[PDB]
């Protein structure tokens, strides 16, 4: 992934913005650092991830899968993962 898309300016929709903020303040328009800073955040407390279980994140049971609409992935599939987050946000 390029470096400059860390500095890429979205708003996310309502119920993106309701995961964002359970772990960072709310704030009209993110960069694309803070989202992925925030979403990893966001998995780790609600147990979604766990470092012993090899790379996949299992979000059937989370908000988070309804938006991503799948039941789980891989951590390390970072261009899936931006996919993902592109579904949930409108591009400034
Ligand atoms: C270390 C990493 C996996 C890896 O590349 O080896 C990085 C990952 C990440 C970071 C930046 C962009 C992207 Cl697309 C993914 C990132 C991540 C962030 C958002 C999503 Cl949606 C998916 C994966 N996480 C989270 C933990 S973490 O890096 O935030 N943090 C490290 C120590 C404890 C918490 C995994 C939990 C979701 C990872 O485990």
């Amino acid at each position: 992934i390029p470096a400059s898309e860390q500095e890429t300016l979205v708003r996310p929709k309502p119920l993106l913005l309701k995961l964002l903020k359970s772990v960072g303040a709310q704030k009209d328009t993110y960069t694309m650092k803070e989202v992925l800073f925030y979403l990893g955040q966001y998995i780790m407390t609600k147990r979604l991830y766990d470092e012993k279980q090899q790379h996949i994140v299992y979000c059937s049971n989370d908000l988070l899968g309804d938006l991503f609409g799948v039941p789980s992935f891989s951590v390390k599939e970072h261009r899936k993962i931006y996919t993902m987050i592109y579904r949930n946000l409108v591009v400034v």
